[PDB]
């Protein structure tokens, strides 16, 4: 049996909103099967909790929230969700003690170490994917992306940002997707900013957490930070880690094959609602042992 996933052990992580640049506490707990992803912000009560769900996405400039029935947010949700699914995190609950999400180095690979920290447990339940089974397309002008069904896990994203810092060469990137593929190709990926927008913000006293230690930052010309890149094409591999959140919104790893070009949050999840929203272009699958087919239906 293909098994649902959560954590063995509580873990507790601490670090700098984007939006606040004040110090976040952030704990993880395990729960039962059939329980899903939960977000939770306990600087509130009684607290509340934020169910992973495509409807509930809010994009912004900085960040992707989940909103509750009362306009209640929590925000910067998009790379530690990129883990769970990367990780097939099934099920889990996520507390913050402020109203976002730390920011940590701008990529998803210390949430992965803290997942690894804590430990998988898989339960005795069997796990659901969603399967493509039509072509489903959204576009917003020349930007676009599809699903098509595929026997596996597939990305393939293009970007077209004309920055001097990102050749051509570095404009698309594909990969087949698997635990192992996110870690060592994907999680590291961090987002990117630019100088001017930073200090705009933050002039505003917004985008406050905002530093070298969380993103990627370039000017109109090159890489500022001191050490570079960490992929010669970090930006597209970011922009496909974001797409792996977004689309674990539906709280299930999707089998199927993905295909972006210059697509985003917005355009990810109106995808994945799309998809969702037409029935009869996916289903749910289960995976079992041949030993586990009732005694019964080994039935000739
Ligand atoms: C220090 C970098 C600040 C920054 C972060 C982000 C960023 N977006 C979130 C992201 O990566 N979403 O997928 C994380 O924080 C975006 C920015 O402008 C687009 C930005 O510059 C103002
Ligand atoms: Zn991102």
């Amino acid at each position: 049996m293909i098994k649902q996933r959560t954590l063995k052990r509580i873990v507790q992580a601490t670090g700098v909103g984007l939006h606040t640049g004040k110090k976040v506490t952030l704990t993880l707990r395990p729960a039962p099967a059939n329980t899903g992803v939960i977000y939770r912000r306990t600087d509130l009560n009684p607290p509340v909790d934020f169910p992973a769900d495509a409807k509930s996405v809010r994009d912004t400039m900085l960040c992707t929230c989940l909103v509750n029935e009362h306009d209640v947010r929590i925000s910067t949700v998009e790379h530690l969700n990129a883990a769970l699914a990367g990780l097939g995190i099934d099920n889990i609950v996520i507390e913050v003690n402020a109203p976002e999400i730390p920011i940590m180095d701008g990529s998803a690979a210390p949430f992965v170490y803290l997942l690894l920290d804590a430990g998988i447990d898989e339960l005795n339940c069997a796990k659901k994917f969603v399967r493509i089974k039509e072509t489903v397309r959204v576009e917003d002008g020349d930007k676009w992306a599809e699903f098509k069904p595929y026997n596996g896990f597939s990305l393939d994203f293009t970007i077209d940002f004309n920055h001097p810092a990102i050749d051509s060469s570095n404009q698309r990137y594909a990969m087949n997707f698997s635990a192992d593929a996110f870690m060592r190709q994907i999680s590291r990926a961090r987002t990117f900013g630019f100088m001017r927008d930073i200090e705009y913000l933050q002039s505003r006293g917004l985008c406050l957490g905002g530093s070298f230690d969380c993103a990627i930052v370039v000017d109109d010309y090159r890489v500022l930070n001191e050490d570079g890149l960490r992929f010669e094409d970090e930006f597209v591999r970011h922009k496909m880690l974001d797409a792996i959140g977004d689309l674990f919104m539906c709280g299930h790893n999707i089998i199927g094959a993905f295909t972006a070009y210059k697509s985003g949050h917005a355009l990810n999840n109106k995808l994945l609602q799309a998809v969702l929203a037409k029935q009869e272009a996916w289903e749910y699958v289960t995976f079992q042992d041949d030993a586990e087919l009732p005694l019964a239906f080994k039935a000739p």
